[PDB]
């Protein structure tokens, strides 16, 4: 319908947005290293954990972009990893949560970014991209439409954001040059541009400025429908309680949340964050979702 109050239902917040709006133009909360929630070993948690809750908790809190990092096993299935570590979560496991969620909330869409996080186990029969495409993508939940995907065509389906090469099947967002630890801008699909801020290995200070500056560039280019803006608030670092992603996010999330709160912008972009929870105020994911009041 037509009320900003509808953006307040985290489970169906995309319901009020017009079908004609390109997904790119929508401000969307996302989660970084989404599948790390099962990590229980203290040392592993410090070095790799970025989320405390599962996929379903994540989507019921408004997150629509999932950063999935896989690895081809001998058994010829794709499981989730954080570098060399297996996360006790599988790709099927993710797809099924997304399927259930999209069934209960058919107004929504889920964007799934897929990246090959580690090298294929030695005995696999096919390549990573090939297994993914013949064994999973082929599933009807995957949108096979490319171009500047519109919200209308996406609802009820999972939209792929390829972060792997060798893709032979058309659909979703195509792979694009993604340089290490920087903020950049290039082109995707056919004519659309993309600017990404992914300075994952920098100082806190440099990070907050990188986020704000990319966010500024976004709110100032609010009507450029064919421009993707992906902005990672996540930052990784050393191995101690005052250096871990949890420590940083406990600062970065409320800081960016308020930053959006006060600027009252029309466009915020795709904001991928660590630790989507309900501890810090204001809520980053909620402020990002509210920057959509202008589309209603
Ligand atoms: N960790 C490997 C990975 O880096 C990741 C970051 O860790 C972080 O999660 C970021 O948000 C991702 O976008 C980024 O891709 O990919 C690089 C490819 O150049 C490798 O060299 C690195 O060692």
């Amino acid at each position: 319908a037509s009320s900003v109050n509808e953006l307040e239902n985290w489970s169906k917040w995309m319901q009020p947005i017009p079908d004609s709006i390109p997904l790119a133009r929508i401000s969307i909360p996302g989660t970084h290293d989404s599948g790390t929630f099962k990590l229980q070993n203290p040392i592993k948690q410090v070095w790799g954990m970025t989320q405390e809750y599962d996929f379903r908790y994540q989507m019921d809190h408004g997150a629509r972009i999932f950063d999935i990092r896989g690895r081809l096993t001998d058994d010829n299935t794709i499981v989730l990893h954080h570098g060399p570590l297996y996360l006790y979560v599988t790709l099927h496991e993710f797809i099924n949560e997304a399927k259930q969620f999209l069934k209960d909330n058919p107004s929504e869409t889920i964007i799934m970014s897929l990246k090959k996080e580690y090298e294929d186990m030695k005995g696999a029969e096919d390549s990573f991209s090939s297994t993914f495409e013949k064994k999973y993508f082929v599933d009807p939940i995957f949108l096979k439409t490319e171009g500047n995907i519109k919200l209308g065509d996406a609802r009820g389906k999972i939209v792929l954001l390829k972060r792997y090469s060798g893709s032979n099947e058309p659909g979703g967002y195509n792979n694009f040059y993604w340089p290490d630890n920087e903020t950049f801008t290039t082109t995707v699909n056919q004519n659309a541009n993309v600017t990404v801020q992914d300075k994952y290995k920098v100082s806190y200070d440099e990070k907050v400025k990188s986020i704000k500056d990319t966010m500024d560039e976004t709110m100032n280019n609010s009507e450029d429908l064919n421009h993707l803006y992906i902005n990672f608030t996540s930052l990784s670092s050393g191995g101690t309680a005052w250096n871990s992603p949890y420590y940083y996010a406990s600062y970065i999330n409320p800081e960016i949340a308020n930053y959006i709160k006060q600027k009252n912008p029309a466009r915020v972009g795709w904001v991928i964050q660590d630790y989507i929870n309900e501890k810090w105020s204001p809520l980053l994911y909620q402020e990002v979702i509210r920057a959509n009041k202008s589309l209603i």
